[PDB]
């Protein structure tokens, strides 16, 4: 079908989707490090502006995202404990 996307085919979900991606990006930008704890993070994000819209994601959802973002970062880190299977 037409490559270009247009129309109000998907608005409901879309609304949320935006929050999801936006949340992740905000985590990397704000929390670029991986040596931090959820508590501190959440509190910090709670002050951010975008966070407002992030409300969509339930406490659990948000917490999960952050954690995942951290573990992922370390992986990139050149020097890091022996992680294999």
């Amino acid at each position: 079908g037409s490559s270009g996307s247009s129309g109000d085919r998907e608005r409901e979900q879309h609304k949320r989707e935006e929050a999801i991606q936006n949340f992740k990006a905000l985590l990397s930008d704000m929390v670029r490090s991986s040596d931090v704890s959820w508590s501190d993070t959440r509190r910090t994000l709670r002050k951010d502006h975008r966070w407002e819209s992030g409300s969509l994601l339930e406490r659990e959802e948000k917490e999960k995202l952050f954690n995942e973002h951290i573990e992922a970062l370390t992986k990139k880190k050149r020097e890091s404990g022996p992680s294999s299977g």
